[PDB]
């Protein structure tokens, strides 16, 4: 099916750190997840295309889950790079309708529940940490639940995976925050903001001030507070990963999470996060293909952070509290 | 038996990218494969030895499979750097006759059919691509089959692995071609020409012309073409590895393949051949092996110049692997 | 989540940097038991390791150390070691130990006793004969292996046969100790104690502290090579032990230490930097599965084998042992 | 079909000599099959030599002592045997051929157990079993060693934990229990055969000739000796259980359990039974289970134990002892 | 080891037909815990059955039985039953009881107390309504089920769920208990003992003893089937319970009784022999035993059809008898 | 929970003498999948067997049977067999079929399509050569073996290799089908049906029905023993197939049927009762619940037949060879 070939071609084109593990999924989960990642990509391609007015965008987002069942629909007024998926959307919609109704259900549902949240923030900004969790819930949190629901529907993972929408939520919230925190600069030099105001407001006047050499010290302090915030999702991330019983599925969830921790440990109290690029011993003897190994890798990156925590740092007291919990817990 | 310790000694003196993983095999596969490797080595030592009259080497290759049953057979005229296995073959043949009879047949059969192939390609060079597969079969194909027939004989692996020889063959062809494709200069200073005639000739006059700088643009276009050919085997390699269920046997098969793909991804569209998530997971499980493969497929897919004549094929094939499922 | 429990894991990450990680990875009930088993042994060794104390008072403490686990107010403030926090704030450690299931309390309590005894036995004397070198390592490692081995079977995560194999659980420990000692020859010398079997170096130099003298580097290396060859004989038992484990978290905890050990002996063999300071397929597989561990081990056996000066008084010995491992 | 036809012959003799073992032996996994098959055949041919009384002692001894050596004598045979299982001796070259085809590590165990077993069998060619210590010594040579051999094999094939073969005393118990149970039931048969196996220091305190129990008038004293010996055997049960509880391979468990289970089943029927001296003896929650798992085996054993306890005559001079051991097995 | 402990297993085998073997086969601590729990329930039951004891003396004994467990010197010498041995030497069983882990004692004592109060309220009354028949079986069997379950969980050889779902555990007991009552109709009827729910057999005859009368065989059978159909409603829970078990020794302990109970029901269904002595306990069941859930379900369903193929239309329960069976079929 | 599904299991127990109890023991989805996969074959079989339906009317039904699974209102009232209840109430069966997961439907439907073409092929021709006897058994039993194997792999309960290897899956079916054909000789004879390969019985008699005549009993046994020897060759694959299984419930479902088959062949070997009616059937200490047991049981029966092999029997040699092969390797 050349139509299916095209999809995977776009997947590797719009997903450099997932296509590999996705195409490694067993049976049904493979095509399902592949498509699920293509629709969300197209949806994200819209919310970001600024060339589109809010009055014209909201509708496109609210009625995105509908374009799926409309064999002809396709957006051409996209100036983004991923526009390719929107223009040739019919191909994606074609495969989508080729999936079992079970998967069509979960996906379409997410695209709908997500198309609402995304549009909801097209006018406002993330203020409180609570509003930050809420945002991460629509753009990524749901993505976590959607998959968890596909793993249970595929019958490769016990029903509990898709039931505990909490962990599925924390899982996606951990990666999204790690991204938001890491991509601060580019997002700023991109004209967008994702950091919680009620947090950076206690350090500087505008969120963009962290892009100024004179506010580098304050930038790090705020950075550490947001990193300490994401560390709380770990307890759940660990618990979720320990419930998986399918290798292919584990490799799909484990790897991303492990790289999130590695990144947080590489960014913690690091000024490079505001200057340029930030690159990531018993951890050399293990790999993220089994639970006992992930934990060991995680616990290590934890001490790596716990060892660089400044006593002066305003959020140091908290940073240790959480790390101390992850150690003892279980 | 000291005679057994001697074999494992040559195994190390002869191997490197295997000796360790072979000794890791479980149960009787350990000895079977160890001996199976030594006999094939000695056979290959007689094939490469140039200080042997063609009208003296042919019989040796055609009858090497029989010397396994002769307690005192041996070769002394050899000058190769691995003549130790030939001079002290009785030691190897002895341990061969101690292996379960079910293994003797497999090893003897391959060694017999492989000796014939090598004798055939002594006065010839690879001409057509169809002939290239034939050569790789007599040197790497049969090897993949022999092992498959050994793993299923020991019951450590499903009987399917030893039956589908069409797949076990690809395992060998994929590794063989990989080596050949890269070892261009190596075999060029030795005097051998493994690259298929109908391929390089479609670019130059003599196969050694690629070594000349003013042909670097024709050499890289021929290189890429061959690499493309080898990439067609990957689909089978995945199918093959997907059937393995024994860990020790998996490490024995997977590791080589993964290492071979890594090579093609480093030689593709690279002139030096004439002069991300892979760091978070190893090849211990199938899902990982696939993931690793897919990544190397993109590394190559993200370096395919539209100017290269193979641009079409290379992509078409890579698209089939990523779509497979 | 008891604060005292957190205090323990905090001392674990302090007194350790290459074990704390895998220990916290242990499944369920083993996590705590083992973590604690490690701390109580830290204090027990901290005493013997402290010199401010006299053999006059040491013997008593060591012999009764195991009993202090049931005395909520016991603690030692008369120690100046980098590991004081475990002896001074011991009540917090023994407290959690008191909450460990009976099964675990029994095992640990036993090791501490048996260990303390023989540990006090070498407070003055040295390690003369090789057969004595195994006796010492048995008290400071062997039992440790038997302890962990008995804790795995107790938790039921490992087959009960794992606990019975006390002999291989011992060899499993002596392989780490011998390696640890052999490697830290310099520090131990620049500290005050001597562990190298007297009967071994005696026929090399009159004083074990001579191997630190440049004009003896030759005799030094030769002696080293002999000891390393002595330690390699434990490999067969090691491989057999790991070949029995069935739990992943347990395997990771037993395999890693063993791999790092061999990775050290292979780096210290015939190496002269041992008396001056510190020190392909491998990069393809992790020590997370038995077959991989084998490949790793065997691969190191070769890096040692192909570098055995045939002019060494142990070359013959070293070769046959690194041969029984291949054919094994 | 295009493989060893001599191995096919070996299994033919296996079914010819061992009617109630071949089935479970052929059920063994991997290398163990041939190893245990060839091992059982060499010991059967070695047993045939000892049993054949038409062979002088000065002639039989040299054969027993060097029997383990003939395993490497491709053309060695024996055509002067008059026993029924003489076939394995006349066509022995075929058996030794396959013996040399086994891993050289399996040959070591078999060859060794075969050697030491010959030494013992020779010792008891010019003497009889007097004391119990002597009785356990004989059974050791003819059974205790087979238990050790088989155990050393299981461990060698890595199918069973290295502890199985290492513990030679528990393996010895496995062999003694079966051998004794066998002798106790084979009394009448060995009496007409001219071979006495019962320990003198036991039946002597009852009669003057071991053949007296055959004479009906002494059936009462017979059942008394019969009960003392069974009580003697029951002391091997504690180890039989300890040994089985260590097995992890299913095929092996079946191979070791089934026999032991029938052994106890036999002693249970023979206990206080007079027919043991008149004719052959013969066979309820056990009907619900099968000897395939450890706990099931125990249940079967414990149930066969209680079927002997409420049978113990208060009179019999073994009362206290019989009940005593059955009270130890019954309380872990 | 302990002289007192061995005495317990000593009594266990003489007070337990075929149940001590399965118990003695249990793993770890469960072995001793169950042995004691079985004896304490034995004595308690021995007192309830002993008719020589006046209701005035029996009532206090039942209510205070659980407390005797902690009284080192309590014993009963007025018992006249045959299993009175546990009552006269109770101090021993009492001694070992205190040796068990505090957690196990709680269960035994609790089930012992609650069971005493129950047996005490039926001392003068007869089972009337079906609801009462359930009320009774709970006191003499249901609680036994709840008890054991809480013992397996405490030992951690099973999951907490087992000891938490008291309904499934109760059904396990009621099924076996009701089955015994349905079968031993005549036996107990020959002892003045009345168990059959009066509210049920009253729609057929005037007094339960009439089913023993030949001319009422037709009525007796219809009533028989009505009760059996009732017991069948417990199968769903029985299956659910057995499926949650993870320990082999524990499975064999629970599975065997249930299976053997279904076999009894299938054999009694529409059988006229139930009123003329004992009944004959009569496919794919032969090729397999009860040691794995799948086999058990197979054997169970097997007996389900047994009863199904024998359901006559003329029977008043015919319609609802197959209703429950058809339900047990679909429920995966 | 499901008035219809509850009816399916009602029919299962009806048409399934001794198979339902084991099928209802399967885990997860396999349970219903196999129950339905069985009922559909029960119907397709009831048609092929119905002799009151002309061939020209039967061929179309067998060829399109696989399509009726998607025709809700389809049924068959003309059936006169005794297992027609599934045909007259087929809509109730096809309903639950369409409810099965898609992965299961694909398999079940595919088998019917494949089996239909075959059954129609032998509607007017009698089995001739042994090579055709296998082909026929392939359509009636072989396909069922490959069918179930695909369901086990689809349900994820069995390794993907179980459903891949169709050669041994076929043997698992042929071994059972041949045992039935061999045993039910007199039952099929007294019904106007012949399954015994003509190329075979023709070397003993002039009419396959002559074996019913007492004066040919000796020649009948010789043919009987030959066919049995022919079926023994399938054992090697049966043991191989069983040794690949891992799920307990599946093992019981596959092992039990095979065991009873061997026991049946052992009771029928060189047994004259086969031509005069029906023949009834360590082995007590161990049951078919594990591979090792099954083997020992199989071997016990093998020796049972082997010990009764007449030296004069024109198949005695072959009878021994196969036994030795199963025995040794
Ligand atoms: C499997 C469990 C429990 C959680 C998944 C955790 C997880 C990958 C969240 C996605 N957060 C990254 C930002 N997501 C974006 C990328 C991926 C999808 C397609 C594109 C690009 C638009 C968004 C959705
Ligand atoms: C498997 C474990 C733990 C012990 C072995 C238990 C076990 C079979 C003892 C044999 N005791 C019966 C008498 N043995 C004889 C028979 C079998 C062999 C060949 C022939 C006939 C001569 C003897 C040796
Ligand atoms: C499990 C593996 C590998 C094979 C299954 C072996 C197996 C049941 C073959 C079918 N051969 C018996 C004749 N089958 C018929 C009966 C049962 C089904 C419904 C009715 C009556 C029509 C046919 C199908």
């Amino acid at each position: 099916s050349s139509s299916l070939k095209t999809c995977y071609k776009y997947l590797n084109q719009t997903s450099r750190s997932f296509a590999a593990v996705i195409q490694a999924l067993d049976g049904e989960m493979r095509n399902a997840v592949c498509i699920f990642y293509l629709v969300l990509r197209a949806l994200d391609t819209l919310e970001d295309d600024m060339t589109i007015s809010v009055e014209k965008k909201v509708p496109l987002l609210h009625n995105f889950h509908s374009f799926l069942y409309q064999p002809d629909w396709r957006f051409m007024e996209s100036k983004e790079k991923d526009r390719q998926v929107l223009e040739d959307f019919p191909t994606i919609s074609l495969e989508f309708r080729n999936l079992a109704e079970k998967y069509q259900t979960v996906i379409a549902d997410i695209c709908r529940r997500m198309g609402i949240g995304m549009a909801e923030f097209l006018d406002k900004h993330v203020t409180s940490e609570q509003e930050w969790d809420k945002y991460c819930h629509y753009v990524a949190g749901l993505v976590g639940i959607g998959l968890s629901r596909l793993f249970s529907a595929s019958e490769f993972e016990d029903p509990l995976v898709g039931e505990d929408t909490e962990r599925a939520n924390s899982m996606g919230l951990f990666l999204q925050k790690t991204n938001i925190i890491r991509d601060y600069l580019e997002d700023q030099q991109g004209g967008r903001e994702f950091w919680p105001q009620e947090v950076w407001s206690r350090y500087v006047k505008k969120l963009g001030d962290f892009a100024l050499p004179e506010n580098i010290d304050l930038a790090v302090q705020c950075l550490n507070e947001l990193i300490t915030n994401a560390l709380h999702h770990i307890p759940d991330v660990i618990t979720y990963l320990s419930r998986l019983r399918n290798q292919s599925v584990f490799n799909f969830c484990a790897i991303p999470q492990v790289m999130a921790i590695a990144t947080l440990a590489a960014c913690y109290n690091n000024q490079q996060v505001f200057k340029g690029a930030v690159l990531i011993a018993v951890t050399l003897m293990m790999d993220a293909t089994n639970m006992p190994a992930v934990k060991a890798i995680i616990y290590q990156y934890m001490e790596e952070i716990y060892h660089r925590i400044p006593d002066s740092n305003p959020s140091s007291s908290k940073t240790r509290q959480i790390i101390s919990t992850i150690r003892t817990q279980n």
